[PDB]
């Protein structure tokens, strides 16, 4: 488009951000003095496996539904059609949690924020996904090596969001415009804030398809053991953006006919 309606594209992404954050930053930063207990985080570990499962699987949803309504305040996302906004959703969705992640990263202490205190990631380990864990702190502890603003978090997060090459796009170009357009706000206002020189320190695009086929592919395994903890306690959009089969019950275009 022009430089100007650039200028407002970062002012609508970094709005539409500051405005579908769960996770108000300040409150964050004011609560890493509030670590939990070797006492508490033993009582973490000692839950069972699905329960641990359970309760992360609903707290990932809970992350999910401000991300669908980050999404659905991208401006230009909801001219789209719904099986290219739903689709844009079921990929990068995750990846978005991911990336808003590095707030509720403490990395001087490598603690994470979690119900309310900031643990360890020994707390996780009753999930029996120690590997995969392990490397969403290390991703999160390469972000806060960053230093992002929110502002830059919000650019960064559509773009993540905004995929031109996902596979099963039905109009491919209508995205690449948008996503191109999406573009150049984050390098111009990269740009105005003398801030060029951290697109070479942002994580290969590969990282995060890898951080959500780890966790695909360690629910897969879950399921096997525990089932009809999946079918009967696991969240229905959780299963439809990660579990086969789970998108019986389309729980996400429910979300982006609303408003
Ligand atoms: O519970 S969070 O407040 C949470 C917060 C910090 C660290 C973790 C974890 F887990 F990365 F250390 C979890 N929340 C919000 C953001 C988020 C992302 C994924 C998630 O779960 C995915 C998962 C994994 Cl990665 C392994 N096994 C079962 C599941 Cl469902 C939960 C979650």
């Amino acid at each position: 488009a022009s430089l100007t309606e650039i200028e407002h594209l970062v002012q609508s992404v970094c709005k539409s951000y500051r405005e579908t954050c769960q996770l108000r930053l300040e409150d964050l930063l004011r609560q890493r003095s509030n670590i939990f207990s070797r006492e508490e985080v033993t009582g973490y570990q000692r839950k069972s496996m699905w329960e641990m499962w359970e309760r992360c699987a609903h707290h990932l949803t809970e992350a999910i539904q401000y991300v669908v309504e980050f999404a659905k305040r991208l401006s230009g996302f909801m001219e789209l059609c719904q099986n290219d906004q739903i689709v844009l959703l079921k990929a990068g969705a995750m990846e978005v949690v991911l990336v808003r992640m590095c707030r509720a990263y403490n990395a001087d202490n490598r603690t994470v924020f979690f119900e309310g205190k900031y643990g360890g990631m020994e707390l996780f380990r009753a999930l029996g996904c120690s590997e995969l864990i392990s490397s969403i702190f290390d991703f999160s502890h390469s972000l806060s090596a960053l230093h992002f603003s929110e502002d830059e978090i919000a650019l960064y997060t559509a773009l993540v969001l905004i995929n031109a090459h996902r596979p099963g796009l039905q109009e491919k170009r209508k995205v690449e415009q948008l996503q191109y357009n999406l573009e150049l706000a984050f390098h111009h206002h990269l740009c105005k804030t003398h801030r060029q020189s951290i697109l070479a320190k942002l994580p290969p695009k590969g990282k995060l398809r890898s951080l959500c086929s780890q966790h695909v592919e360690r629910l897969q395994i879950f399921q096997h053991l525990h089932p009809i903890v999946v079918q009967a306690a696991f969240p229905p959009l959780y299963k439809e953006l990660f579990s086969g089969g789970g998108e019986k019950h389309k729980i996400l275009h429910r979300l982006l006919q609303d408003s």
